[PDB]
């Protein structure tokens, strides 16, 4: 059904019209805390801020601001934290957020350098023997192992609360071939990566919300969460036709501004959900088909 809607929009060539409608319908809530003068150096982009009602607050008395939003999909019963690529001065805040929110997975959809510019701090260690200590938030981070595939890398990290000496395993899922304001190479390649995140346990309700980011934490991050929630809703009722992608996106836009930054990303979201529906509706072999088509070795 979503498939036939997809074909209607393609034949009309009205992806831009549909996407601008979403933009005009999208919620508009205040971002007063993000705009305080004292927080200016905590925001990577002047025009990408968390709403006050849904922002993640750090558990510190000094300044609890971080550019991060809690997306709570009530009906699908999944939550995500969407955040910007950490800044040189906010890597401690980032890992403090991960600790306090009890997240098990971090999904990173960007490269540290994209289009010749630095999009994100190097906020996790690249070498086992060179751990990182974030002195402002009293956290230590150690690379434990790395599994490099052709277009994504999975890292096992150990996060230590230096104050309590509690340790935690964090899984890092790094998509390395998704261009800013672009789409993944194929649905199959995107779905293969999403299902790798799912199979790690990182999205399970026994854990805190997965942390999802790219550079701004809205475009690629929005595509990832939208596809996931749509597939989860379909799974819940085994009813692909009860899932209205545009309504799920607007619901997600109540928690964070600008989710999906281009009409082509919206169109890709449809493709990913339409294709992923094959798996959700009983055809477990398409998962293997996606892994082959993705060429991850
Ligand atoms: O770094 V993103 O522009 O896909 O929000």
């Amino acid at each position: 059904e979503m498939e036939k809607e997809f074909e209607q929009i393609d034949k009309s060539g009205s992806w831009a019209a549909i996407y601008q409608d979403i933009r005009h319908e999208a919620s508009d809530f205040p971002c007063r805390v993000a705009k305080l003068p004292k927080n200016k150096n905590r925001n990577r982009y002047r025009d990408v801020s968390p709403f006050d009602h849904s922002r993640i607050k750090l558990h510190q008395e000094d300044n609890d601001y971080i550019n991060a939003s809690l997306i709570k999909m009530e009906e699908a019963q999944r939550s995500y934290i969407l955040t910007q690529g950490p800044l040189p001065n906010t890597c401690g805040h980032f890992w403090e957020m991960v600790w306090e929110q009890k997240s098990r997975g971090v999904v990173m959809l960007n490269r540290v350098m994209e289009k010749g510019s630095l999009k994100c701090a190097q906020y996790w260690p690249q070498k086992e023997e060179k751990e990182m200590i974030f002195e402002d938030t009293n956290l230590k981070l150690t690379l434990i192992s790395e599994d490099i595939k052709s277009y994504y890398t999975v890292r096992q990290l150990e996060l230590e609360n230096l104050t309590t000496q509690e340790t935690r395993e964090i899984l890092h899922f790094h998509y390395t071939t998704w261009p800013d304001f672009g789409v993944a190479e194929s649905p199959a390649s995107f779905l293969n990566f999403l299902f790798k995140v799912r199979e790690s346990g990182s999205l399970s309700p026994e854990h805190g919300p997965v942390v999802v980011h790219c550079s701004a934490g809205i475009g690629r991050s929005g595509t990832f969460c939208l596809a996931d929630t749509c597939l989860l809703l379909m799974d819940k009722r085994k009813d692909p036709s009860s899932v209205d992608i545009k309504k799920v996106l607007l619901e997600m836009r109540k928690f964070r501004m600008g989710l999906i930054q281009t009409a082509d990303q919206l169109r890709f979201s449809y493709l990913a959900v339409i294709e992923g529906a094959k798996f959700i509706m009983g055809d477990s072999s398409v998962q293997d088909q996606w892994k082959e088509l993705s060429h991850e070795d």
